[PDB]
């Protein structure tokens, strides 16, 4: 059925990560990490060979798919472009409904299948054309976020880099805040690029 990353109940419209250099106030630039916009049906990956990429118990992956509803669930695979010091490094994340609701947006860092770093942030709609528009723009990094891309930038070969990113997740659960039911739930793998490759995405729905 789903074409892009979203239901009929929300559609993500943007998603990135970045790092502005210090020297951003004088010429604007912003290097970005991983950057999905959403301005034939998607591919299809079964839900049972990632668990234990993601956390156990509450919150994991099986019991999050247990509860439904089966077609908000979606895996990214990013290519993450590590080739960009003390700047700032952000998150922006974009939503759009019909409806007026409030989001939970829960994200968690896995490391070898446990949670290491979890952010809960709400976010109330607001009202635009014709439809409803969630903004949850330029959220710091995280400092453990930060500090894992200062090293892996170090690591002297990209396969290692990768081996390195085998086991580094992160699992993204919108929901809304008022009735609690699921409203997208996206597990995120990543990989390296490399350096003339710019970030790249690929987004496949979670079936069972
Ligand atoms: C810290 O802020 C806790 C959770 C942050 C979630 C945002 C993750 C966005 C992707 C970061 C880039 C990863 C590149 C390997």
């Amino acid at each position: 059925q789903a074409r892009g990353l979203g239901t009929a109940r929300l559609q993500l419209v943007e998603f990135s990560a970045f790092v502005e250099p210090p020297d951003a106030v004088d010429s604007y630039q912003r290097h970005l990490f991983v950057h999905i916009s959403q301005h034939p049906p998607l591919e299809s990956v079964d839900v049972r060979q990632i668990y234990d990429k993601f956390p156990e118990k509450k919150g994991g992956l099986r019991e999050l798919y247990d509860r439904g509803p089966p077609h908000a669930f979606f895996l990214v695979k990013f290519w993450a472009d590590l080739n960009w010091s003390g700047g700032f490094y952000g998150v922006s994340s974009q939503y759009e409904s019909l409806e007026h609701m409030t989001l939970t947006c829960s994200s968690k860092v896995c490391s070898f299948g446990k949670q290491v770093v979890e952010k809960v942030e709400t976010e109330r709609a607001q009202l635009e054309d014709g439809r409803f528009v969630y903004r949850l723009l330029r959220s710091p990094m995280c400092e453990y976020l930060v500090n894992f891309l200062h090293k892996l930038r170090q690591l002297p070969e990209r396969y290692m880099m990768n081996s390195v990113l085998e086991n580094f997740t992160i699992l993204q659960v919108v929901t809304n805040r008022d009735t609690q039911e699921l409203l997208l739930c996206t597990a995120y793998v990543f990989e390296v690029s490399t350096s003339e490759r710019g970030a790249q995405h690929h987004i496949y729905r979670l079936v069972r």
